[PDB]
């Protein structure tokens, strides 16, 4: 169903983000999310450089960091751009975890991302046409 899609969408996104850094951890939705995320990460490159320096990820701090950042991200509601930002931020947390020899946290972050999508973003996504609408709007 939709939830099986979301977990797959998270796993394929993280897998690509980590592969970009040399770490080995329909498809139109995945391709669209990759391309939109790559655009987002270039546009907001400076923002992520600043935020990554403020995260201080450890196994003890990671869950709280994820929770507070994502709550700030969606403070004014949901739209597709913020959903892209959510994936990009999760990708950044995963890359930082690997950078810090904390690679097991990738699995935790993937689970947190999946549970946030299924519990908090699923209603908006379906209310706004599902992932198919995202592909229509921003796909190649
Ligand atoms: O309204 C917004 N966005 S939109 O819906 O109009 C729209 C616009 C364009 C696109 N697609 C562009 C295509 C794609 C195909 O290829 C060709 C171009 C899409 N999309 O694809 O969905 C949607 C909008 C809301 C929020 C923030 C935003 C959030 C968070 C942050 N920060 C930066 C640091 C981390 C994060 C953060 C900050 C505070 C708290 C937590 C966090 Cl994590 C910065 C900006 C930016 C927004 O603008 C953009 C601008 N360009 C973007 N490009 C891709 C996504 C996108 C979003």
């Amino acid at each position: 169903r939709t939830g099986y899609d979301n977990r797959e969408i998270v796993m394929k996104y993280i897998h690509y983000k980590l592969s970009q850094r040399g770490y080995e951890w329909s498809e139109v939705v995945h391709l669209t999310l990759r391309q939109a995320g790559d655009d987002f990460s270039r546009r907001y490159r400076r923002d992520f450089a600043e935020m990554s320096s403020q995260l201080h990820l450890t196994p003890f701090t990671a869950r709280g960091r994820f929770a507070t950042v994502v709550e700030e991200l969606f403070r004014d509601g949901v739209n597709w751009g913020r959903i892209v930002a959510f994936f990009e931020f999760g990708g950044v947390m995963c890359v930082e975890s690997v950078n810090r020899e904390m690679s097991p946290l990738v699995d935790n972050i993937a689970l947190w991302m999946t549970e946030y999508l299924n519990r908090h973003l699923h209603t908006w996504i379906q209310d706004n046409g599902g992932w198919d609408a995202f592909v229509e709007l921003y796909g190649p």
